[PDB]
């Protein structure tokens, strides 16, 4: 129960994938980096999401279109202009009626995880949930980035 949810290969399609907000180079449309472009290894100039604000109340959801065992997570962030970016530590959420939900606790514990994100801009940081949730919605807060909040995604399980 670790297999790819579908971001990486667009089986969930991208009206499924939404987020805060979106940056836009100079507020024009043709530099848009779409919550649905956050997928692992998208390619290109503009393959990853990029939230409009450098903001700790931003955030990437997932629709999985169906609920499913969650069990693990892999990120990377990306590159625009030269300049490297990433989310360096992140907070998960999930539910199933995509407006209500449940931060991600260990057991016992009063405060919500924190999981160690990327420390660059293509390698792949994984990190297993030792405690699976079931799911059909999951949002990746951001807690601290690298000069812009940047992800691409997979979710992993069954």
């Amino acid at each position: 129960c670790t297999e790819p949810l579908g971001l990486k290969d667009n089986t969930i399609p991208n009206k499924q994938i939404t987020a805060s907000s979106y940056y836009k180079t100079w507020g024009l449309s043709a530099f848009s980096w779409f919550p649905y472009y956050a997928r692992l290894d998208n390619q290109g100039k503009f393959n990853a999401w990029t939230a409009q604000t450098n903001s700790a109340s931003e955030w990437l959801q997932i629709d999985l279109g169906s609920q499913k065992r969650v069990t693990g997570i892999i990120t990377q962030g990306a590159r625009d202009f030269g300049h490297i970016q990433y989310v360096a530590a992140y907070r998960v959420a999930y539910g199933d009626d995509g407006v209500t939900w449940t931060e991600y606790k260990d057991p016992g514990a009063s405060e919500s995880k924190i999981f160690p994100g990327n420390m660059d801009n293509n390698s792949h940081k994984k990190n297993i949930f030792e405690t699976p949730f079931q799911a059909r919605f999951v949002r990746i807060q951001p807690v601290a980035w690298h000069n812009r909040i940047t992800l691409r995604v997979e979710l992993l399980g069954c």
